[PDB]
């Protein structure tokens, strides 16, 4: 029930992930971005800079549970926001979140 963490993780060693509040921004302006992944434990300002722009671009996000998890989903000790920049992995990890 937790096959998403996996899967982002295929997903970053094929080189579709990117991650950092600025880059994902970069990312969705550019209209590569076919999912983003916030976390709960965002601070109020990110998430509402995040959400505000998938929804005006019209990118989905979805939220997980704290930035460990997050982090260590791409072998990292901790992240707010990525962003999947593959239409393939993003429609994936859609169902599973
Ligand atoms: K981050």
């Amino acid at each position: 029930g937790m096959e998403w963490f996996p899967l982002l993780g295929l997903a970053n060693r094929a080189r579709k992930v990117v991650s950092g509040e600025d880059l994902v921004i970069k990312e969705i302006r550019n209209a590569r971005a076919k999912l983003v992944l916030l976390t709960e434990d965002a601070s109020s300002n990110t998430a509402k800079k995040v959400t505000d722009k998938c929804n005006y671009y019209k990118v989905p996000y979805k939220k997980v549970e704290s930035r460990a998890v997050l982090g260590r989903s791409i072998g990292k000790e901790a992240r707010v926001v990525v962003a999947v920049t593959d239409q393939g992995f993003a429609n994936k990890l859609i169902s599973l979140l």
